[PDB]
Parts: structure tokens; C-alpha cells; sequence
């Protein structure tokens, strides 16, 4: 009768950490980059002292245990459009089935911390196409919205990471150069805020597609 909270792919305990450990460096790194520092008036809104933030405490609310990727909110069937998504055959038979995500760039804005995800053509079939889509989906691929986070400000809802990334993705639908070199990558500042590291080699997570029940 019931579906669950949400499905998604859920990151192994490896690949889980791997990706954790990935995007705590990057925002250890990000936070103390020039580029970083010298737009802080851009990222933060208050009355904060000419002093260093140290973005692993500005992302505060993380997750506690294994990372995962959301293809479907359904609230246990009351979110719009959930229904409809359990009951297609490819959900049914992709359920429990071993996957690999593609990460192809991790990211930070103002609301939150994250990981692109570039789904396959296969796993694209797992993501949903509603009739309520944000509106910042509309022009780009679909399953551009796919994401992992990695936390989020204090009064920010997980749900802002794919947000999030949607207007990133919207903005660079030309591309300026990098502003900066990180060992895993070029960093790219694309104002108010928003910041993305484009991986040199994209990491490959394992996962599992799933429901989640709260
Ligand atoms: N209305 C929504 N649409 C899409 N995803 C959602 C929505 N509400 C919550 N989520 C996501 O579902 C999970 C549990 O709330 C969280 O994983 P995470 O993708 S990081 O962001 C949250």
C-alpha cells in the first residue's frame, strides 16, 4: 500500500567515505583559496568580522551516515507523483540492483554542499519526470538535478543541494576560465556565492538503488 520516504541510490560504506572524505577537503581548500576569501561579502549577508570562515562549520548539518543520491521524493506516497514513479517496471526491477554514479564535480553555494552525479543512460531511466518539475529544470538534460549532498546551512532543507545545482548548471548552460587549481581539479567561481570543482578524473561511486523509510 505505502511507499517509502524516498528512493535512491545509497553509497556503500566505502564509496560512502571516499566521497565524504573528498568533500571535506575540498571545503577545507575552498575556504582557504584567495579567490574564496576575496568574495566572502558574496557568500555570507551579516555582519561577520574581516576574519577567515571555516566552511566544514558553515556546513554544519551533514549527513550521519552513508551518502545517497535521490531519484524520487515520495513521502510515503503523499508527494505528487510518487505513485506513478513506484509503479513503473524499470523502478520494480532496478530495485536492489549494484550501480556506479559518476561524480563529476563537487560544489558549494550559500545553501549548500555537494556532488554532481552524471547518470547513465540506464540509470537516467530511474529518474523521474513529473508534472510539478522545478522550474529551473526546464532547458537542460534531463537528470541534471542528480546530486549527493554533502551538508547543508542551518536553515537549509537537503532538498536545496539538487536546487542548487540546477541553477549552477543553468548559469554555465557559455563557461569563463578557472579561477583557480585544486589537486583534484579547476575551480570555477560563478558568482553569488556559488563555486564548482570540475573533477580531472570523474570518481566512480558504487551504490545500491533502493527505498528509504523513515
Ligand atoms: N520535495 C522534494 N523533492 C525532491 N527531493 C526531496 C524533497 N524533499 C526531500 N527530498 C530529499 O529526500 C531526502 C529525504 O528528505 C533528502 O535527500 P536529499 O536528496 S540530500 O534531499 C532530500
Amino acid at each position: 500500500d505505502f511507499l517509502p520516504l524516498y528512493f535512491g541510490w545509497f553509497l556503500t560504506k566505502k564509496s560512502s567515505e571516499t566521497l565524504r572524505k573528498a568533500g571535506q577537503v575540498f571545503l577545507e581548500e575552498l575556504g582557504n583559496h584567495k579567490a574564496f576569501k576575496k568574495e566572502l561579502r558574496h557568500f555570507i549577508s551579516g555582519d561577520e568580522p574581516k576574519e577567515k570562515l571555516e566552511l566544514v562549520s558553515y556546513f554544519g548539518k551533514r549527513p550521519p551516515g552513508v551518502l545517497h543520491c535521490t531519484t524520487k521524493f515520495c513521502d510515503y506516497g503523499k508527494a505528487a507523483g510518487a505513485e506513478e514513479y513506484a509503479q513503473q517496471e524499470v523502478v520494480k526491477r532496478s530495485y536492489g540492483k549494484a550501480f556506479k554514479l559518476s561524480i563529476s564535480a563537487l560544489f558549494v553555494t550559500p545553501k549548500t554542499a555537494g556532488a554532481q552525479v552524471v547518470l547513465t543512460d540506464q540509470e537516467l531511466q530511474l529518474w523521474p519526470s513529473d508534472l510539478d518539475k522545478p522550474s529551473a529544470s526546464e532547458g537542460l538534460p534531463p537528470g541534471s538535478r542528480a546530486s549527493v549532498t554533502l551538508g547543508c546551512a542551518a536553515d537549509v532543507q537537503p532538498v536545496q543541494t539538487g536546487l542548487d545545482l540546477l541553477d549552477i548548471l543553468q548559469q554555465v548552460k557559455s563557461q569563463g576560465e578557472a579561477v583557480g587549481e585544486l589537486p583534484r581539479g579547476k575551480l570555477y567561481s560563478l558568482g553569488k556565492g556559488r563555486w564548482m570543482l570540475s573533477l580531472t578524473k570523474k570518481m566512480e561511486v558504487k551504490a545500491i538503488f533502493t527505498g528509504y523509510y523513515g
